[PDB]
This record gives structure tokens, C-alpha cells and sequence, in this order.
């Protein structure tokens, strides 16, 4: 037997097949059983709040028009032009942007027929994919993005979505993310579409994503330490060098405003606190303290000098000056001191709220 | 009756449909009752002045040719890609830009074919709608999207569009915007435009929507207010120490003037002026005359020097020294309190005026 | 009469049309009466050199082929699809970008045959139209941006385009541009391109554009005018304190530097000086002769502290210590008189050269 | 005879034509003589090394099957959609990116068919042509841009591109470059690709372009001389007050690295040193030499000083306090009159390198 | 014989072909030879972490049908738009994006049949692959990019892909890149890709890049070096003058900051220490370490001042004021002696790993 004859009498206009109709028209509706195989993963974007993936959909439904039984091999792969008319499911990303097909050389697409009617249908194609991402805690997060794959035009009862018995998502061997860790564990979940059209199936996939605190603590949390040890630097300066003092406070405290301005800049403008400006906002207020430390410092020494030139004035001199250098003495000591018990503080509440987040899932 | 036959037979070549012709050609206009589903809204961006939103659109029409009565079954959904010839009603969008299709899988179409002769036709489209918007009041404010379906080609006569009795707009359930609140109510009114060509039908639905205002004031009101309190801590430092006053005052005017210029970046260029100017310009004039205090005081010092070292000259030694000192301590006492009176006044008047802009809606 | 035979037999296979061929060959030209409608205006870019429009091109012609008398109805609104064979006569812009059509739902075109034979033909596409700016005044400036309709591949002898007698160019109603006013006159010329293949015709519409200058005085304006008061400011501060003085000084004098290079930045890198350039330089001036003023100061002192301590050195003594106060009274009067005088002058021939570019037009 | 008969019977399936086919096969090969007309030139972008041109692109070949005899009339204009069969010459650009087509109301397109048989093809095209240039002289230098015109798919024994006896290359008038000077004088040469899979026709125009250096003085060489000026203005300053000429030294070092840092950042990363990076070296010297200066100075009091508190000490004193005078007095002189000898001396070696590149062409 | 009819005949209807088919179909599989030409390399970006490349693919296989007699000439190059029906194979790039084709002027691709049935098929294609980079050692390192071509729809039974014997990546002479150098010797080979579909053929070139020093040096190795020079330059200054001593350390650490966090801004966001960080970090160590160095100095002479005013009292003034001498006279030559050594390190150290890279290749 020729095989153009043959894959000719398939799609035979002697024969009828009428693509438009659907397999066992007025029936129990077709069953689809579709896997995606992740090719690329990446181009996540907090400010846009998307990201990009490139997946080959692979589609198997039963058609018993299709069925063969003149050839004895069951395999045979068919070429892709001839696609028009084996009634293609519709499908489509609820949640999408772009979606285009790749042309490239030749059309991206596998179609294999079996021989009792099924058939194997493998297209590729990039998904601009948005999902909403809570920024709670903006340093370490676990951020769940969701792609849904649901029928436009088929009702329920004529069209049925179903995940993959086995190996619904494969994730291609060597694939990392520089941002994000992917968790190895995936939720296979079916939500329905309800609209007053009608019912129409849906699945969808949840991906775990983890984000790594490797640069955000060399980036954000080593230079804001700095700074604040720059602050506790100006106590060991002379209290009479007022402006080495005053400018040292000062340009500590600016540059830790610059600093968190500067850092929270590729972030979308959401309401809700994080943990970056707690975090931000201590460390700034830790440096203000100073400056408004050095500043009662003055101000002590001043009265001193007010009562020194204008009794007991000499008792009043004594007792001004040893509680400027008290201040002083226990200032060098506390400070720190006090950053360290904050430090603790954040960084455990911090640990078992992830730990908390990691157990919800 | 085959399915097939019955299908081609409605588009059949044999059967004279001619798609080119609308229904009942030389009578009644079509009346055409259209709803739209919004899938995703958001990507509003002040700067470009446009939104991007993803919409079903659903357009109900009833054509008499279609009618069929030999299959008892009223439902009868229909492949999309028949499509072609139902003369589908020309609507287009006045305000846009893009309006791209999306063609992944299969095309997103919905053809239903009632038994009367009812047709349901809906279509996914992304809208890259641009509306102006009133800056007026930028921190809080009221902004009000608009959405225009207008005919093109076909007069008012010749074709009617009619907003959905129930339901004309219908928002996805859990769709969240950011940086806006959407609210519930809408506004759904028809304006015909008036052309030289003739009279075209059309249709609008305007979003309000709601700026909230938990961003704004953690990312520019409270870094203000920290730039004005340590301008007023500069009163404290002895008035002698000329360096550390000067810079201080410098240093906080200059802060000033770069977070005000930084802050309207992300906005367009308008020529009117806005809540957040005038929030700006009263903290820098704060901070301005701090430094003009300290400038008068060290000028009284000056006179005061200028007398001692070159007839009463202790008297006016005593004179000038009690007033420069008076100035600092009623000035300490007397910035705060009327920064507060300001703040008070200016939360006040706006949120009456925000108050004012939603009695008008 | 069937109205699906009649519109077939315009188009009609059976007689003949042949739209490859123009009305009335080997006679004389055809005559196009062209009128836009702007629906939208905006997104002028000085950078890029261009601004986007979407307009509604409207084209009227007579061919003699399509006269019908069977229908006494002479509107007879047709079907935009059968626009491929009514001669549409080629129209391109001559200084363009872009210039997508509108493909939303249904194609954007209108096409009315009249019973005479008369053709109305309306197309909606948006345009990336480039035009040169003088940008010789920068702050307060009139541009000119024109759009020329010219044909390609047909002569002037062939064919020929003319701007409609009544209402040529027709701007919506509440149309706005933030950063601009549109002028209500428009220049309506034709200017016909001459090629070394031949003549062709071409007609040009110039849109004069008056730029507001409402953002450029609080944004540019208002800040240096703060600048060079605070460097005014510096001359109230005792000689005496020379850190004081001197990074007062020096701060204005880079604030000045840093706001100047900073405003210029969103601007096309035009080698000719602009009236900002103009007000930059100045107010740079003022405040680099302010440092200056205070250098020659400390100078004199130094001069005075010189003969002090290592003959009439008592009375060079007073005499510097005169000399310097002197500079130091003059300067605090002399320098805002002189600066308010370049206010004025400055103004006043700007708007006297605004106003001679208006008297030009 | 009529029109519409001739124009069919060129392209007439009954008469042989066959476009796949090249004129005079197994012969000699078609000659084609191509002339471009500029209509647009600009978006020269240094760091993405392409710049975008609108060009009119014409072809003429001799074709002798359409040779016609039965019109008299030689002109005979067509129709650019009967272009399907007029046998096109393959023709690329062997450096382009995007090469998009304007399809704007009509095709813009021109076929002319001479009696002979000689025809003109006419196609408007936006070209994103990259040429690499060479920044050896960033501030003043003249840049190459190179067009190559090559056949894809014929040998040049198959078919041989030549350019035009008369006016290869137009420009429109009137057309100008904001940022560069484009020189009249064009080079028209050929080189011919050899590749594996044969030897291909390539021809290819060369454009001249010169920069404006009006821009580049006023934004980078005028700033960096003032803050040269402003190093210099920190002699006159008293060397007893440390903080002010420090802070002024500081400054000036400071604002030059930033501002050498802000020119180059659109530009590409090139390996070599430029001109612009000499100036800044040499600027960036002069202001770490006055700080130097002052280092010096102070160091020298410094020793006065330490002989002075705790033998020849009062000699000693004289000669250290009268050695530090003396570099301060001979300083204010001798910085200006060299960076007067450095600036005469890198303007002229410039510009007779500008004049060899010039020489050289 | 004449042309027409003779390539008609190859596709000829009358004939069987059936271009859906493969060659010698049911038999041994399809081998296809493959060598790329690299046209234009460029536009690597280290944060998108793509490089885009134009690339002339030329594909060879051996089809039994098309073999010819009737013509003696072997070569027969023919239209590319005849390519349509001669069973193009299948193929894509694994890691891909963009992968558009060329159609300006005409479709840029060349069909070549010779006599024994070897087709030669040349397109043009700019690919925008994306590659992993490791960023270990940003300043020096080596990046492999790697491109793979890969079957979609025939597994390895059915189709196989090898690599051209001769030349089978080809770089067009004289190109260049202007931030890495393309190293000549070049990786050939074949990894097959596993599915559960199926094993497909693929085939991956590797392509060695290493990445100019020029820049870096100038750019970011050198500022970083005068800005420590400078915090050296802080210890000649006198230890009584605490402003000036104390304004250079923090301006110089504020420096180094600013540019550190600069730098590292055109970069992904690596979770990994790179060796720009270790020499940021060991800088920055340096200017810290130089501003508590002054720290401590003040300390000791207030300690001294502290024993001055309020027994050995006189002793430890001495010791004290020597002390703080010694920490000064010790500093200045330890300083640099010690950077010097860490230099030689990091450069010694950073080198042989850059040669340990290229023995790994
Ligand atoms: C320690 C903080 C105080 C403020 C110190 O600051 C100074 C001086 C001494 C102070 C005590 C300044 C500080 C750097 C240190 C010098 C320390 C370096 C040698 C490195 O650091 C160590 C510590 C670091 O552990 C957080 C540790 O990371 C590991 C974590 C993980 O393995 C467990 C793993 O993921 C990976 C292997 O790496 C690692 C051993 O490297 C240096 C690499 C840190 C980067 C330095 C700079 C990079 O750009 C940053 C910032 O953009 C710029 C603005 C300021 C720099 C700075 O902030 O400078 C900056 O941060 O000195
Ligand atoms: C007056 C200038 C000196 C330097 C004064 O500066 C300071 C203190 C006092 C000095 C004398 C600083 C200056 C502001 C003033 C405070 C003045 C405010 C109340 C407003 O101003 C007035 C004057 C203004 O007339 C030019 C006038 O505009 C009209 C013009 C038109 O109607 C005729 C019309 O179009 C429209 C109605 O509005 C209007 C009544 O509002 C305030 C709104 C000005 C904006 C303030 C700031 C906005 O961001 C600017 C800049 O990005 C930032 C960097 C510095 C600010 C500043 O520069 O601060 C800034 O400019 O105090
Ligand atoms: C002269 C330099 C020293 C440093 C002077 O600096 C200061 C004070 C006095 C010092 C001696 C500062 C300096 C400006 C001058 C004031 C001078 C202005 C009146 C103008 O200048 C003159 C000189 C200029 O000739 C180079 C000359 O150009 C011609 C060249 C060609 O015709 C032969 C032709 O192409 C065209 C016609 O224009 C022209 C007559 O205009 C002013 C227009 C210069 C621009 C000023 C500023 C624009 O933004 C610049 C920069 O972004 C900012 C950061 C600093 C400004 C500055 O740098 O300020 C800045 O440059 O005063």
C-alpha cells in the first residue's frame, strides 16, 4: 500500500471527517489527558509581576474516525503541515500574555497518530505568564506562580481537561534559575470555570518558587551594618570637635535614607509592609539616635559652659562635665549592644515565619 | 440528519446567505447587546496615560437567516473557525491601542447559534486602552477609565449597540490591582458620535478607580518629616559651633530639594500644580528658614562682636547676646508647633476635597 | 432586487472592472479630495524627534465604472470587506514610521459608494510621524509639525491629490495635550515632489505646537532661583568662620552644576546654545562670584593677619579690616540688584523673541 | 486595443512566462544597475554600533520576453500588485536587522515596464543597517557607515549587481543630521562575497560622517574647566584654615570622578583609551595635584609647629613658615600657566589627527 | 528541452511526490549534513544572559526522487519559492528566542539540487539563544556558548543530524566583538535528547568566549585605587585638625560605596561571591580601616588632653602625645606596603585561576 494514498485517504475528502465536528459528536464528551514538558524557566520580574516559560504542550485525546488497521505498524508519525484537520482541542492560558508559536525552519509541532485512534499532539510555545506575588517579606519569600489551562468554547459536559497519570510537569535535567530555587514538589489541582456561558474545564499547576538570600545579604544587609558601625564609630571623637561629630551623624544618616530610597526602587509600589523596610527602619533610626545622643551631649556641655561664663557653679560644672563623658562612656558600650539583641531578634522571628510559610505551602 | 451535512448546509453555497449583507437588509436596524468580561486589568502607567486590560467580549445579535428548526437541540455550538461568514458586526474601540487577538492553541472564539436565530459570539482580546487622567490631587485621587465600543462603517440607522440588560460588566472574582482599588459601582452610558460622514452608535463604561495611599505615604510623607526634625534638631547645637549649624542646615535644605525632585520623576510633565508640590514646598520652606534663623543669629553674635572688640557697649553686649539666645529658645518651642498646625490643616483640606470628589463621582 | 446579485455584479466577474486599472485611462488625472480627522494626539518625544497620531484618513474619488441607476437609494454603505477591487488609489506618508492599520474584531475601513459613481473611502491607522524641532529657545519655543500625503508610482499627470474645500483637518472634541497647546489655524499647502522618476503629487498639513511653560518654571526655574539665594544667604555669615563660608560656597556651586546637567538630560544632543543654557550659565556665574567674592575676603584678611603679626601697620590694619567689611556690605546689597536686573532683561527679550516667532509663523 | 486585455496577456497563462525562471537562461548573465535615494537618515546609537535609514531602492534589468510592440506608447506605468510574476531580483543587505516593508494603504511599490523591455522597480524600505565605528577619537572623529547591496541564491556568473553611471546615491534635500554632518563626496565600490558555496555579486556605498563637536564642548569640556578653576581658587584660601581647603580639594576631586564616570556611560565598552578619557586624566591630575599642594603646605607648618612647641628653632621657623609662603605664591602662578601648556598642546595634536583622518578618508 | 516544463516536472502533479513524505520512507533514516556560516555576532547581555547571532544555515541531504538525467549540467540552482514541496527537515534550536527569517526584497534562501539527488538548502536566520553564564570570576573569565540544533517530530530512528566533515562553523572574516574575543578552536558535539515521546537527534556547537580586561581596568580598577590613595593622603594632615581628618575617611568610605553599589548594576542577580566583590570588599576594608586609624589617634589625645585637665601627670602626657606620633609615623608607611602585598596576591592568585580555566576548557 502507497503511504500517500494512504495518509491521503486519512484526511480523504472522499471520506468524511469534517474537522469541524468533534469526535463522537452528541456523545460522552472527549477526554484529554495533556503533560508539559518545561523547557526554559526564567525572566522573573517582580515589578511587572510575570514570568516567562517556554513549554512543549503535549496533547493525547481518542478519535475513532482516525482508526487504522490496513498498516500493522502502530507508531506512524505524521508530518506537521497536515494539522488543519485532526480537530485540534481548544486550549488556552487563562492567564497569559504573548503566547507565540515558534516558525522557525519548519513549524514546531509533532503529530502522531495510533492505531486504535489516538492521538499524540506536541507543540511548543514561550508564555508571557502573570501571577500576583505577595511581598510580605520581600527578603526570603516563597512565591507560588500558577499557570491554567482551561477550554474557551467547549462546555464541560462536551469537553474535559485531565492532568497526566503519570509525569503531568517535567522539568528539563540542568535547568536552574539565578534568582530562584524551583522546588522539585508541584500541585496538580483542578479548578473549574464557572461564567453565566457555562461550565468550562480548567486545570492548573502551582509552581513553589524559593528566593535565594545570597545576594540580598551582600546587596542590602552587609552595607546598612556598615553604616551603622560608622555611627557607633563617632562616639570615640572628642566631644568638642563639633562639626567632625555633627557631619559624621549626619552623613551616616543621609546616606542610610539614599541607601533604602535606593534599594527598594525595582519593587512594584505596593501598600503593605515589608521585612526589608522594618529592617530599614531600624538601622535608620539606630543612626538618628546617635546623632540625637551626640546632639544631648552638646547641649550638657553647653549648659556648662552657660553657668561657666556669664553658688555652687563649680559642683555645677563637675556634675555637667562627668555626665557628658558618662553619656559618652555608656553609649559606646550600649550601642551595639543593643543592635546585636534587635539583630537576633529579626533574624529568628524572621527564620520561623519562613519556617510557618514552609509549613502552610 | 448528519451533523455535518446540517452544518454545511447553514453555510451551504447552494443556500444563499452572502455574508457581505446584513440581516434584514432595507428594514430595522440590528440591535446588537453586548457585555464584557474583564479578565485581568492593570499595567496603568501615569506617565504613558493608558491601562491594559484583557476582556471577553460577548456580542448578542439575532439573525433571521440563521434560523433552524429541523434539530430539536436550541444550543448548537459551533466550531470557531466557521466564523467567516455569520457577518460578524463591525465594533472597534476609540480610545486604544494594540487590540491584538490571541491565537494560541486555536483561535479564542465562541460561536453559538440559537434556534431562533440568536447568536452568541465572543471574543478574548488585550486593550491597550488610553485615558487622560487628572493629576490634580496626585497623592490621593479618584481616576475615571473609560472604555468606548463604537460602530465603524455602519450608521446609526443602519446598526444600533445596546449595553446588556443584566450584567454589562462583569469583573473576575479575586482580581486585585496593586496600586488601585476598583470600585463596585459602574457607569454605563451611550454617546453617539457625530461625524461629517454620518451618525455612528456607540457605547462607554467608565472604571472609577481609587489610588491608595499606603505607598506614597511611607515612600515620600514620612521620609519629609524626618528631614524637617532634623533640621529642628540643629536648633539645639551651640549657636558658637558655626560650622555644624551652617552644614547642618545645608545639608538638610539640599536633601530636601533632591527627594522632591526625585520623588516626581514617574509622572507627567503637567503644567498645573499638585497636592504633593504643595506638600514639598512648605517642608522645604521649613527647613529653608531654619538655616535663615541660624543666619540672623549668628549675625546678632556678629554685632554683638562687632561691639566688643573694634557708651553703653556692655548694655548692648548683654542686649544683643539675651536676644540671640531668646531667638533659639523660642524658636525650638515655636517650629514644631507650626509644622504641626500646617500638617493638621493640610490633612484636613484634602480629605475634605477627596471627600468632595467623591460626591461628585 | 436582490441586493446580494447587485452588489455581486459591481464586482461581477462577468463584466469588467479590472482594478488593476485606474478610472478613465489615457484620460485625464484622477482627482483625490482628501480629510483627516485626528482622533488622538500626543506622545511627542524631543529625544526621538516624532509624534504619534491616529487618525481617520478619508479619500473621495469618482470612477466612472461603478455608476449604478437600478437602486434609487444613492447612499448604498457597503461591506468593507470587497474593498479589494475599488482602485484604491496609493497614498503613503512621505515622512513616516510604523503606520499599522486597525485589525480589532473587524477591519477599520468604510467603504460608500454613491449613485454617480463617487467613492468614499475611510481608513483609521495611527502614525509614527517624524519632525525636526528647532529647539533654539528650549524653555518657551512654537513647533511646527507637518505630515505630507504623497502619491507613489503614480505621476502628477496620472494622478493628483487636493485637500477638501470645507474642513480638511478636523480635531476631536476635547482632545488635550498635557505638555502642549494645539493652535486652532492650520496651514494648508501642497508641495509637489520632484524625483528623477518623475513628479508626484503631494499635499502637507502643518500643526503648530505652543509648548506650556507651567512645568519648566516650578520644576527649572523655581530651584536655581533658591540656589542663588542661598548663596546669597552666605554673605550674612561671620568672615571670621571659614569652613562655614567656604562649603556654603562650594555647595551651591555644585548643586548648580549637578541641577544644570541633570534638567538637560531628556533632550536630543543639539550642538547649538538654548535659553536654558542661557539662565544655567548665568545663575552658575552668580554663585561662582559669590565664592569668588568671599576668596577675595579672606584674602584681605589674611593681608591684614600678615602685617599683624610677622610702619603705619596700625592704620593697614584698620584699612583691611575696612576694606573687607566693605566688600562684605557692598556685596549683600549689590548682588540681588544685579541679579533682579538680569531677571528682567532676560524675560522681557525672550518674550519679545516668542512674540516675534508668533508674528512669523 | 483594450487595457485590461494587454496588461493579462503579458502575465498570460496562455503565453509563457514562467517567473521562476531568470531572463535569457542558459546565457549570459542579467545585468542589474541599482540606485538608492535617502529619504530619511538618523537614530545613530554609538552603544548598539547601528544607525536607521529610509531608502527608495531601484532596480533596472532588462527582461525580453516583456518586451511589447502592439502600444505605442513607451511609458506604460503599472500596477504594484501584478508584481507577483516580474521575475524580482534576489537582492539582501548583508549588514541589516529588521529590513521591514511599508505596507501603509497600499504596497509601496513602482513597476514600470519600458518597451524594450527594460524594467524600473521601485521599493521603499526602513533599514536598521549596523556598522561597526571606531571610537579611537571619541570627541572628534569621522565615522564610516557602510552599506552592502549582495544577491542571495544566484553566482555571479548567474547574476552581477552594478551600480548606476549617474547619481548612485541620492539624498533628499533638506535633510539633516542633528548630531553628525553627512559629506557630499560618496565612495561607490564593489567587493565580491566568496563563500563555500560559490562566489556572489556584492556592491557596496560608502557614507562619510563627520561629528558636530558643538555639543560635546559646551557638556564636557566647559565643566571640567571650571572645576580646574575652582581647584585654583583654593590657593588664595588662608593655609591656616585646614578644613576649608581640604573640603575644597576634596570637592573638586570628587565632582571631576564623578563626572568622567557620567560621560561615558552611553557610549560602548570599548578596550582602548579615548581622547575624552585623556582630557579626564589629565583634569582629574590637575585637581589631585592642588590637593596634593595643600597636603604639602600644611605638612611643612606642620614642622614649624613641632619645632615651635615641644639650637637654630626661631631660623628654622622663619624658613619653614617662608618655604610654605613661598610654594603657596608660586603655586597660584604656575597651575594655570601649565594647564594653559597642556590644553594649547592637546588642541592641536587633536585637530592635526582630525586633519590626517581627513587626509587619509 | 525546455526549463519550464522540465522544473514543473520535478514538481510536477502528474508525478508523485507527496512532499509530506520523507525520502526513501520505511527504510534507513534520513542523514543530513549540516555547517552554519556565523554572519554578525554581538548583543551579549549578562543580565538577560543572551547573545543574539545571524547565521547562514545551510543543510545537505540526499533525496532518491529528485534525481535527474534529461539535463547534463549537475548544478541546477533554482528559485527559492519552489521550496515549498521538497521535504524540508525538520529542525529547531533547543534554546531559542526570536528566530526570525529574512524577507526583504524576497525571501532570502537557496535551493540547490544536484544531479544525484543531494539538495543544498541556505537560510538566513538571527537567533536570539540564550546561554547560562557563570559569573564566578566576573572581571576575567571565560564564557561557553553553545547553540544546539535539534529534531522536533522524527525520532532518531527516523532522522539523523551530523555535523559537515570540513568546515562546519565558519566566522565571517573580519568580525569582531567589542567587549570578548572569540577564541578559534570550536566544539563539535552531539548530545541526543531523551523524551518520553521519544530519543531525537541533536547536535550543539560550543563557541569559546573570553572576555576583554581593557575596560574594567580603566573603568572600575583604577578609581578604586586613587580613592585609597587619597584615605593614604589623610594621615599627613595634622591630628589636631579632626574636621578635615575626619570629613576625608567619610567621604572616601562614602565613595567606595557608591561605587561599589554602582559597578555591580548592569549584572543578574548571582547568589555567588565574584572576584569584583572580594576587591571592593579588601578596598573598602581599607578606607575603614584607615578613618578608626584617626579614631584612635583622637582617642589617645583626648586620653593626653583628659590627664591635662581635669602623679606622673607630665609622663603621661609624653607617652601619650608619643604614642599617638607613632600610630601616625607607623600608619603612613604601613599602609601602602600592605596593599601593595595584597595586590600582588589578588593578581597572582586571579591569574592562574583565569590559566586553570583555560587548561579546563
Ligand atoms: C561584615 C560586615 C561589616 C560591616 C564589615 O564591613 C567590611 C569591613 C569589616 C566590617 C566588619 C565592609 C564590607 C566587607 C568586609 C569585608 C568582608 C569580605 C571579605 C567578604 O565578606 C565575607 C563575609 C560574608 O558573610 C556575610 C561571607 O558571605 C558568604 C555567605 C555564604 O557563605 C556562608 C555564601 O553566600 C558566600 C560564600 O559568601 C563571605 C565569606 O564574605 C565580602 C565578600 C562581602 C562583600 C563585600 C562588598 C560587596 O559589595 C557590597 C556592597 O555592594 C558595597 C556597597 C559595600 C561592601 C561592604 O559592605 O564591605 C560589600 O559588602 O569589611
Ligand atoms: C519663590 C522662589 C523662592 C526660591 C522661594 O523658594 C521657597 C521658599 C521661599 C522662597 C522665596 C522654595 C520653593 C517654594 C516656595 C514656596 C512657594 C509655594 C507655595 C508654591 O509657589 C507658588 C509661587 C508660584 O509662582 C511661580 C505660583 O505658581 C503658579 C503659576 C501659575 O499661576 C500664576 C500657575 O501655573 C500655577 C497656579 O502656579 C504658585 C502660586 O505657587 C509652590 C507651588 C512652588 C512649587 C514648589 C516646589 C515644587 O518642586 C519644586 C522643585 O522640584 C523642588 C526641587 C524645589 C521647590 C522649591 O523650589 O521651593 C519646588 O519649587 O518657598
Ligand atoms: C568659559 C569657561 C569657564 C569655566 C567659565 O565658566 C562660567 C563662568 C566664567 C568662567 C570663565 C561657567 C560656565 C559658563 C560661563 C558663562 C558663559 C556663557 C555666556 C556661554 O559661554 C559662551 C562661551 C562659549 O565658548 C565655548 C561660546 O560657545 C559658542 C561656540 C560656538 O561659537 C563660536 C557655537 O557653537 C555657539 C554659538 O556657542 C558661547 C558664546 O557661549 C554659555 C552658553 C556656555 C554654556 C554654559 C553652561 C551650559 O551647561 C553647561 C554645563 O552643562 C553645566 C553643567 C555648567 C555651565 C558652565 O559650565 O558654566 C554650562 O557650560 O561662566
Amino acid at each position: 500500500m502507497p503511504p500517500s494514498e494512504f495518509l491521503d485517504k486519512l484526511m480523504g475528502k472522499v471520506s468524511g471527517y469534517d474537522a469541524r465536528i468533534r469526535p463522537n459528536f452528541k456523545g460522552p464528551p472527549v477526554n484529554v489527558t495533556c503533560n508539559i514538558f518545561i523547557n526554559s524557566f526564567g525572566s522573573i520580574a517582580e515589578t511587572t509581576m510575570d514570568y516567562r516559560v517556554n513549554i512543549f504542550l503535549r496533547q493525547q485525546w481518542n478519535d475513532p474516525r482516525l482508526a487504522y488497521s490496513e498498516y500493522p505498524d502502530d507508531s506512524l508519525d505524521l508530518d506537521p503541515s497536515m494539522l488543519d484537520s485532526i480537530w485540534k482541542p481548544d486550549l488556552f492560558f487563562a492567564n497569559e500574555k504573548g503566547a507565540n508559536f515558534h516558525e522557525v525552519t519548519t513549524d514546531n509541532k509533532l503529530l502522531r497518530i495510533s492505531k486504535n485512534g489516538n492521538v499524540l499532539y506536541s507543540i511548543r510555545i514561550t508564555l508571557v505568564l502573570a501571577c500576583p506575588m505577595d511581598l510580605k517579606n520581600f527578603p526570603m519569600d516563597v512565591q507560588t506562580c500558577i499557570m491554567q489551562l482551561e477550554s474557551f468554547g467547549y462546555t464541560m459536559n462536551d469537553l474535559i481537561f485531565e492532568w497526566d497519570e503519570k509525569g503531568a510537569v517535567q522539568v528539563a535535567d540542568g535547568l536552574t534559575l539565578p534568582q530562584f530555587i524551583l522546588k522539585e514538589e508541584k500541585d496538580l489541582r483542578y479548578c473549574t470555570k464557572h461564567y453565566n456561558t457555562g461550565k468550562f474545564t480548567c486545570i492548573e499547576a502551582r509552581f513553589h518558587l524559593e528566593r535565594q538570600m545570597g545576594y540580598y545579604l551582600i546587596q542590602m544587609y552587609i552595607p546598612s551594618l556598615l553604616i551603622v558601625i560608622l555611627s557607633w564609630v563617632s562616639f570615640w571623637i572628642n566631644m568638642d570637635a563639633a562639626p567632625a561629630r555633627v557631619g559624621l551623624g549626619i552623613t551616616t544618616v543621609l546616606t542610610m535614607t539614599t541607601q533604602s530610597s535606593g534599594s527598594r526602587a525595582s519593587l512594584p509600589k505596593v501598600s503593605y509592609v515589608k521585612a526589608i523596610d522594618i529592617w530599614m527602619a531600624v538601622c535608620l533610626l539606630f543612626v538618628f539616635s546617635a546623632l540625637l545622643e551626640y546632639a544631648a551631649v552638646n547641649f550638657i556641655a553647653r549648659q556648662h559652659k552657660e553657668l561657666l561664663r556669664f553658688k555652687t557653679v563649680e559642683e555645677m560644672r563637675k556634675l555637667f562635665i562627668s555626665r557628658a563623658k558618662r553619656i559618652d562612656t555608656v553609649s559606646r558600650v550600649a550601642f551595639p549592644l543593643v543592635f546585636l539583641i534587635f539583630n537576633i531578634f529579626y533574624w529568628i522571628t524572621y527564620k520561623i515565619i519562613r519556617s510557618e510559610d514552609i509549613h502552610k505551602q
